[PDB]
């Protein structure tokens, strides 16, 4: 396929659908047989007129689990943690008994037993968020059920960082920003990036996240459409990764360590065998399903990575809506930002529209 024929895809799949959830700013990369193509619609801010570029900054909502996956998957690859750790190894004053038998595999995967999907906004400050985890009471054994939850997630992300003595920032920028070039990814984006760092819209109005509790482990990272198109790339193959625990860190968040009907639980990532049905993914994406409570089962040991999956993650915030999958064994990708969320089940249905005519 050329770039005139990816182009073309790419175009006839994505303009409607901006027309359709009036979408002001998107930018896509497509990974075809490894190399990446870029497009780029609209305005990063409306009222001033700026338009989305190559630079342009958006918000990945929980595509910023992807980044906590490897990161994590690297804190195991250097020995400095294993999944089956529990809990209070990282965080002892999570006394009580229903923390005894949660391990970092738990928080890791959703599957401690119903932490909620948001930490509470009225939790604020570091008291509140221990009180708040002291006080949880959960639903399930641990290992039972899946719940997709920031809280369980986003404490993984914020314990697995503290061998390394460093903060999940810091952590996140030296193991893995750095090492991948990625320059144009922030968990803060600095003053003099502001001016690239897109608006979301949510009801016609510019808006930015929120700061929160655990934001960086769960939803606050920002990044441009090329650092996305990186980050596909070495998370599909990472052959060529450089450093030894980074590149082995990448594959362990493919590991498969819970199957949920016909989706598998890696770190961050998900992921279900290919090939596939193309209704499975958009079914499977809608929210009533995703954020259902759903038996889990282990996968023991983990799987490792299937180069036949297809492996995605979809990601929100109030103004934003992003979408990365691909498919590690055609070599295969995409990556779609958006500065307006837009149903999961349409991001899903125009990935694998543009993906099912590039294969």
């Amino acid at each position: 396929k050329t770039e005139q024929q990816i182009a073309d895809i790419v175009n006839r799949t994505i303009t409607p659908l901006m027309q359709e959830q009036a979408i002001p700013g998107m930018a896509v990369a497509v990974i075809y047989q490894g190399k990446p193509y870029y497009f780029t619609w609209g305005k990063a801010d409306i009222a001033n007129n700026h338009p989305v570029t190559q630079q342009t900054l958006f918000e990945l909502g929980s595509v910023s689990k992807t980044f906590n996956g490897v990161l994590g998957g690297d804190a195991i690859a250097r020995g400095e943690i294993k999944l089956s750790d529990p809990v209070t190894k990282y965080w002892p004053e999570l006394t009580g008994k229903q923390w005894q038998g949660i391990r970092l595999l738990h928080l890791a995967t959703y599957t401690a037993g119903g932490l909620p999907l948001q930490i509470p906004d009225d939790v604020r400050d570091k008291a509140a968020l221990l009180h708040f985890y002291q006080n949880w009471q959960p639903q399930w054994t641990p290992g039972a059920k899946r719940l997709y939850a920031n809280s369980s997630i986003g404490l993984f992300g914020a314990l697995a960082v503290k061998p390394s003595g460093m903060s999940y920032e810091e952590a996140m920028t030296r193991r893995v920003l750095q090492p991948l070039k990625l320059a144009h990814t922030w968990i803060t984006v600095p003053q003099n990036e502001q001016k690239d760092y897109a608006w979301g819209y949510r009801e016609g109005k510019p808006v930015h996240v929120s700061p929160g509790q655990l934001d960086a482990e769960a939803y606050g990272v920002k990044s441009s459409v090329i650092d996305m198109a990186r980050w596909v790339q070495a998370n599909m193959d990472a052959s060529h990764v450089q450093e030894k625990t980074l590149q082995q860190g990448i594959a362990l968040a493919q590991s498969r360590y819970w199957r949920i009907g016909d989706m598998y639980q890696g770190l961050g990532w998900e992921m279900l065998n290919w090939p596939l049905k193309a209704d499975s993914i958009i079914n499977g994406s809608d929210s009533k399903v995703a954020l259902a409570a759903l038996p889990a089962v282990e996968v023991n040991p983990p799987a490792p990575a299937v180069k036949a999956s297809w492996v995605h993650k979809t990601g929100s915030t109030g103004g934003f809506g992003s979408y990365v999958a691909f498919v590690p064994e055609k070599n295969l990708g995409i990556v779609m930002l958006a500065n307006k969320s837009y149903p999961n089940p349409v991001r899903v249905e125009a990935a694998w529209r543009i993906l099912e005519k590039l294969q």
